[PDB]
């Protein structure tokens, strides 16, 4: 790699970071959108106030404003559902470590309730909330309401640092390695500039996923993050070994690799900043399929990339990885659904199944009520799109288990439901090839009616090759496609994936059988379960 390749390609100008004049040749259309107008201005200079007043039909008549609502608004966490729910916006939060309060949950419920049949909410595969039904004129008030309850939606889409994932059992599990909440909180504060916006990290070449590990179970999926912090003691000091570059895409899926770097626990934010600065400064900005950070690491080599991180650290110090980390490889991933004792004597948490992560306003209010009556007003989200209510006095559990709402959001659903994960799909997502959430529930119910099993088989349904529902981590994955029935008629189908393993012995699954009509999946899946996962026909 020539020295010229290492010249930073962006510069700070008037509070924002912009591509230098000589580094604009050959850039992709999204890079052009970012040059034409700085997306962060919609929040940081309150551009949204006047934009929200323009009728959407008028907005669509000019490129600048159409790009504002379809692209730039994703820096404020607002996602126009142009194709499938025209004129409505999904809104996505920052929710480090998946932690919410009952007051926040009620606020979110109040927003979606206004929109009737156009509103609902979802738990995401980054243990985050999305709300639906939002209309542009309401955006300024919703932004204010979020701030009022201590939430932000900043920088949650497009070329930004995505939700910091941590251990859903942080602070409460007897078996935790280290409480991840202080670290994910710090990362979210850094990323969003304490909810004011942080332009230094909002003009990346592409999305970028961080997580902090605190569990032997590796609930945080460090192998598929751009930056994963692996807890490790080095020379008698607590800190983290760093994994970099994990990502999924239509073109390529790759597990994170060692940076060969250890940082003291206090250097979590400094090293996140250094890595993001290197990616921002040096990453390719052409073909969008080749802009994730792993492509930079491959171009420079991991050592070349490491040197770029090192030079951006305070005092330019970046120690080599600790020979061992704290994660025990002898481990069986633990079910968190149901009632479990906390490390705090006399307290339990309860994991509740949320079928395919989908809730309505009334459901959110009920869950918030349970969290207040039984817990400490806290609701935790998981990356399997479930919930945990922590800090419940154990003597209250008997009463809790009788609550009517638990017949719907159950502490002990059938085993295949416990592991079921499904993305948005074509109900709302414009890229989706198939419907996912209703279909996945229907097929899973039919499969479980036919077989019993004891292995915790994890089934993931994703609607298109973007693989937001991570089919490559599943025991059995389903990637949406169009295919043909016996008569040659167009039907919805799935490409079926096998081989995904999570935890310390992680492995990426691969296509097993392409183009299976969705109507033909039940017998295929039943046989796979019997033949490979010890399932027994009923
Ligand atoms: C909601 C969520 C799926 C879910 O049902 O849980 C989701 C939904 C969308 N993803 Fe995703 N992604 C979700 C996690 C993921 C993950 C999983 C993860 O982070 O562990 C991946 C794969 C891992 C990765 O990125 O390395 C993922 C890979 C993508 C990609 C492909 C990335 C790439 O490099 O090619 C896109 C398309 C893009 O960004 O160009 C994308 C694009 C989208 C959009 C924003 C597309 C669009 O605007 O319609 C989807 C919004 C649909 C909607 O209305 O909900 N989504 N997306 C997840 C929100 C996470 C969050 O809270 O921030
Ligand atoms: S995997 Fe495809 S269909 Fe599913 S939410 Fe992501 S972009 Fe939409
Ligand atoms: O929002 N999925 O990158
Ligand atoms: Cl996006
Ligand atoms: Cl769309
Ligand atoms: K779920």
């Amino acid at each position: 790699v020539a020295a010229e390749r290492l010249e930073p390609r962006v510069e700070e100008k008037d509070g924002y970071w912009i591509l230098k004049e000589q580094f604009r040749k050959g850039i992709n259309p999204q890079e052009k959108v970012k040059i034409e107008k700085e997306p962060m201005k919609l929040f940081m200079e309150n551009g949204i106030e006047e934009l929200a007043k323009i009728p959407i039909e008028e907005i669509d008549q000019s490129k600048l404003t159409k790009d504002d609502i379809d692209v730039r608004l994703k820096w404020l966490g607002l996602f126009h559902r142009r194709k499938n729910q025209y004129g409505r916006f999904m809104m996505r939060l920052k929710l480090p470590n998946g932690v919410t309060t009952s007051a926040q949950t009620r606020y979110l419920a109040s927003v979606i309730r206004k929109y009737g049949k156009e509103g609902c909410a979802d738990i995401t595969t980054r243990q985050n909330w999305q709300i639906r039904g939002v209309v542009l004129p309401d955006v300024p008030e919703i932004l204010k309401g979020l701030a009022e309850v201590g939430l932000t939606s900043l920088q949650s889409g497009m070329d930004n640092v995505r939700n910091p994932v941590g251990n859903p059992l942080a602070g409460i599990d007897p078996e935790e390695i280290v409480d991840t909440r202080p670290y994910t909180n710090l990362l979210s504060q850094f990323i969003t500039g304490n909810s004011r916006g942080n332009p230094a990290v909002s003009n990346l070449p592409r999305k970028w996923n961080p997580c902090v590990v605190g569990s032997h179970d590796l609930y945080e999926h460090p192998h598929i993050n751009d930056l994963a912090y692996m807890p490790a003691t080095k020379d008698g000091r607590f800190g983290f070994n760093l994994l970099v570059g994990g990502f999924f895409s239509a073109k390529r899926c790759d597990e994170a690799i060692p940076l060969d770097a250890w940082v003291p626990a206090d250097d979590v934010v400094p090293v996140c900043r250094a890595i993001l600065e290197a990616f921002r400064d040096l990453g390719f900005r052409g073909n969008r399929q080749k802009c994730r950070m792993m492509w930079l690491i491959d171009e420079l080599g991991v050592e070349g990339f490491r040197a770029e991180v090192e030079k951006r650290m305070p005092q330019q110090q970046l120690e080599r990885a600790s020979p061992e980390d704290l994660v025990q490889k002898q481990w069986e991933r633990r079910d968190y659904l149901g009632v479990h004792p906390q490390k705090q004597e006399g307290y339990s948490f309860i994991g509740l199944h949320i079928p395919v992560g989908r809730v309505q306003a009334d459901d959110m209010d009920e869950l918030a009520r349970l969290a207040d009556e039984y817990g400490s007003g806290e609701i935790r989200l998981t990356v399997e799109q479930n919930i945990i209510i922590p800090n419940i006095e154990t003597s209250k559990i008997e009463a809790l288990l009788k609550e009517p709402v638990l017949s719907t959001f159950s502490p002990d659903p059938p085993i295949l439901m416990k592991g079921l994960v499904a993305c948005t799909g074509n109900q709302f997502c414009g890229q989706a090839i198939i419907e996912t959430k209703a279909r996945s529930l229907k097929i899973t119910e039919e499969v479980q009616r036919q077989v019993s099993l004891t292995k915790p088989v994890r089934m993931h349904w994703t609607g298109c090759p973007n693989t937001c529902a991570q089919v490559q981590v599943a025991d059995i994955g389903f990637m949406g496609c169009l295919t043909r029935d016996k008569n040659g008629k167009t039907v919805e189908g799935a490409d079926v994936f096998l081989g995904g393993r999570i935890g310390s012995d992680s492995h990426l699954g691969e296509v097993y059988k392409k183009a299976v009509p969705c109507d033909d999946l039940v017998p295929l899946v039943v046989d796979l379960l019997v033949n490979n996962f010890g399932a027994v026909p009923r």
